[PDB]
């Protein structure tokens, strides 16, 4: 095992906006620690929901490295719940397109998303280096630059790329570190679409923290 443990498999959050922080990038934010299970936005505010986990070591880790950093700005609450799952209510559309509530528990993409294989595998706080995977064999740095100038984040300062023989798949490490700058880039660069016009081939890759010394 590593580090301390939570007491609930859910937690709450405040002060977020639907517009740049929402069901898809609390997701992208909170699923490299474990799978996720649910979320739902609550008291119908742009600025507050809840979230549930596979876990409780993955909530513990949100709670205790996570806790109090923020993206695009934003002023920052957050705080555990005793509930027992997230409950059900009405649901609506919001701005970014998205739904108020969506699922995860579903998801195969991790090494955790099951007992048998969060056995032989660690969830860690970040170390300063990232890494990707499932990405097409055909990305390089010069497609990450391309993509964060739509996004309008940080480029990262150095860039490691393999494709896999047989498996027509690319991955590989990314490194540069700044509070601001690799959450912002972590909440809107994974799980994120290219810039083709009508999505007619898939490009979504996965972002999670990786143990390095270098980019290689």
């Amino acid at each position: 095992d590593y580090g301390p443990h939570a007491d609930s498999p859910v937690l709450m959050v405040y002060g977020l906006d639907q517009s740049k922080m929402n069901c898809d990038r609390v997701f992208n934010v909170f699923c490299l620690y474990g799978n996720v299970e649910k979320v739902k936005f609550m008291k119908s505010k742009p600025g507050a929901a809840m979230v549930e986990m596979a876990d409780g070591y993955a909530v513990d880790r949100a709670i205790t490295h996570l806790n109090n950093n923020f993206m695009f700005g934003q002023k920052m609450n957050v705080c555990v719940s005793k509930q027992p799952a997230i409950m059900p209510g009405q649901s609506y559309g919001l701005e970014d397109g998205s739904c108020s509530y969506k699922d995860f528990s579903e998801s195969r993409n991790n090494r955790f998303s099951t007992p048998e294989q969060a056995a032989k595998n660690r969830i860690q706080h970040p170390s300063n280096v990232l890494h990707f995977f499932n990405a097409p064999l055909e990305v390089t740095e010069e497609n990450f630059f391309e993509i964060c100038d739509e996004l309008g984040v940080k480029r990262p300062t150095s860039v490691k790329v393999f494709s896999g023989k047989s498996e027509r798949s690319s991955s590989g490490l990314l490194e540069w570190d700044s509070k601001s700058d690799a959450l912002e880039t972590l909440g809107f660069l994974n799980h994120y679409q290219m810039k083709n016009p009508n999505g007619p081939y898939p490009y979504t890759l996965k972002l999670c923290f990786s143990t390095a010394q270098h980019a290689s």
